[PDB]
């Protein structure tokens, strides 16, 4: 009612240029979205033949959210899932509850491909038509990070922010989390 539960755990190791800046881990609710959050734990494992490891956060805006997942052309146009290009919008049973939750990028109804975001605020007019499937369990620094680079615009980062390693941890059980921001 107001815990969500995590089934998954990924984590995303984020280059600024050549700089080091850290890991994101997330918790993805796969009780919720298993379809979406299937397809997104798959990506960053990359156990398809493609995934997330080496592509870029294209689309940062201070205040609202990073966007990423554009590993085929790497300018908001590409990615795909691993089911074929898109895929319908599972449900909408997660809000955007606040700064850190991970949501899908899509380009309108039912078309979910690879493009994600985590916000960096309560996004609540994104509720509804993004499909909401994970929430970041540490390193919201290093998203804070990301969403302060400078950009250009347009709101591509000028310097590179490359995912430069990303795959599943192990999780030794579900456990619940509450349905509110990251701080």
């Amino acid at each position: 009612k107001e815990m969500a539960t995590v089934t998954k755990k990924v984590y995303f190791d984020i280059a600024i240029g050549d700089k080091k800046i850290g890991r994101i881990e997330i918790g993805l609710f796969g009780n919720d979205v298993p379809k979406t959050v299937e397809n997104f734990r798959a990506l960053a494992t990359g156990e398809k033949g493609f995934g997330y490891k080496g592509s870029k956060f294209h689309r940062v805006i201070k205040d609202f959210m990073i966007q990423g997942g554009d590993f085929t052309r790497g300018d908001g146009t590409g990615g795909k899932s691993i089911y074929g290009d898109r895929f319908e919008d599972e449900n909408f049973k997660l809000k955007h509850y606040g700064a850190g939750w991970l949501s899908m990028a899509n380009a309108g109804k039912d078309t979910n491909g690879s493009q994600f975001f985590i916000t960096t605020v309560q996004t609540t007019w994104l509720d509804g038509r993004h499909v909401v499937f994970g929430k970041v369990l540490s390193g919201m620094d290093v998203v804070r990070k990301i969403e302060q680079t400078s950009t250009h615009p347009g709101d591509r980062p000028k310097q590179s922010v490359e995912i430069v390693d990303c795959g599943e941890l192990s999780l030794d059980a579900p456990f619940d989390t509450p349905k509110e921001a990251v701080a």
